């Protein structure tokens, strides 16, 4: 595990899409924009994505898909009234940095804070609802699916506390979505693309005082999550069980993406010291669609 810091004085770093060149397209939630690192040292901001971008995923028609979760009030909090614009999902060119909204509600509900997601191998997409925290309440979580071809948005899972990571399995058969403020992963088997069916099951919790924000699947199935207050990663195995959890740094590390060679360098954002960095991972990741394979 040799660690290097690829990036600095980012503002919230999450998202972190790793492109087959080795370069990073992320979001920055603070300064709402999206970002390009590239292994030469050099930054570029790719797009002004107003309100709070929070995660990423590339597409199948090459733009570059986000969680957009209204915008906190800031470390994060409970945004003011002002502060907050709606939850959505957008899409951005990577090429022009035109931003387009796609969905803001569910059926009559509009959606709160969208925050992480990922793409099946038909196009359909997976996001997360981590609810936003008003003065004395706070939404409960959700995870959505959005039909191939950008259609219909369906509501899959509602009545968590607030959900934060999710991937699929390699077979895609699973999906995977983290529960934030109890370290909790839950897994949802999948009857077919798009379609949980019973509504699923906490296959992990975390011990302690430890909590748990994005992350990435393993070519071996294992889930990789973020871990807040213990700053690691937690690695967690099909079945369960804790395989092992990785330090970063910071207390306050929030996402994972595997890329380089055979995938196995993983890119964490430490969300804290608003830092991306590189560390060798001794197993290779599970190839993102529309990015990977
Ligand atoms: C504190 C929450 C909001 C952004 C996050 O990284 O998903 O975690
Ligand atoms: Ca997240
Ligand atoms: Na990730």
């Amino acid at each position: 595990s040799n660690v290097r810091v690829l990036a600095t004085d980012l503002a919230f770093p999450e998202g972190p899409v790793v492109m087959p060149d080795g370069s990073v397209v992320l979001v920055e939630i603070r300064a709402q924009q999206l970002t390009r690192v590239w292994p030469d040292g050099r930054k570029e901001v790719v797009a002004k994505v107003p309100g709070g971008p929070n995660g990423a995923a590339l597409g199948p028609d090459g733009k570059m898909y986000i969680c957009n979760n209204g915008g906190f009030g800031w470390m994060p909090g409970a945004p003011a009234p002002h502060e907050y614009i709606g939850g959505s999902i957008q899409r951005v060119d990577l090429q022009s940095g035109e931003v387009e909204t796609l969905f803001d509600k569910c059926g009559e509900h509009p959606l709160k804070g969208p925050n992480d997601l990922v793409f099946d191998k038909h196009g359909g997409l997976w996001f997360t609802d981590l609810g936003k925290r008003r003065a004395r309440d706070m939404d409960v979580g959700a995870a959505y699916y959005i039909k191939p071809g950008m259609t219909e948005i369906t509501e899959q899972v509602f009545g968590t506390l607030p959900l934060n990571g999710i991937g699929l399995s390699p077979d895609e058969a699973t999906m995977y979505a983290a529960e934030t403020p109890t370290g909790r992963l839950w897994a949802f088997d999948l009857s077919g693309p798009g379609e949980v069916k019973p509504k699923g099951k906490p296959i992990c919790g975390l011990g302690g005082y430890q909590m748990f924000d994005s992350l990435a699947v393993e070519a071996s199935g294992n889930v990789c999550v973020a871990t807040l207050v213990s700053g690691c990663i937690s690695v967690i195995a099909p079945d369960g069980t804790l395989v092992e959890q990785v330090p970063t740094g910071d207390r306050v590390t929030t996402n994972i993406a595997f890329g380089g060679p055979d995938l196995k360098t993983a890119y964490i954002t430490l969300s804290g010291k608003g830092e991306l960095i590189a560390m060798d991972w001794s197993r290779p990741g599970l190839p993102l669609n529309f990015l990977n394979k």
